[PDB]
């Protein structure tokens, strides 16, 4: 029940987008495997893919024993440019 994945390089609409996508993704209480790493990798690529990325190289850090849930999985994003960026650079 407790699941919160962690979204790091993003800010404004960019990290608000894949944090909606951290909820949508299949940590609902699954099996976390090299499939799982994809499915959320694809999640934020797609969200982060319409707000300015593309295919923003996203890793990711799972770890079991979180402090304040069940599970806890670290994604860190890094494409490369940016659509509409206006300002903080």
């Amino acid at each position: 029940a407790n699941v919160r994945l962690q979204v790091e390089g993003l800010s404004g609409q960019l990290e608000k987008n894949v944090r909606a996508q951290l909820s949508t993704i299949e940590s609902d209480e699954v099996t976390p495997d090299r499939r799982f790493r994809a499915r959320v990798d694809d999640a934020i690529r797609e969200g982060l893919k319409a707000l300015g990325y593309y295919q923003p190289t996203i890793e990711f850090d799972l770890r079991p024993p979180p402090k304040k849930g069940r599970q806890v999985l670290i994604a860190k994003v890094t494409p490369g440019v940016l659509e509409h960026h206006h300002h903080h650079h």
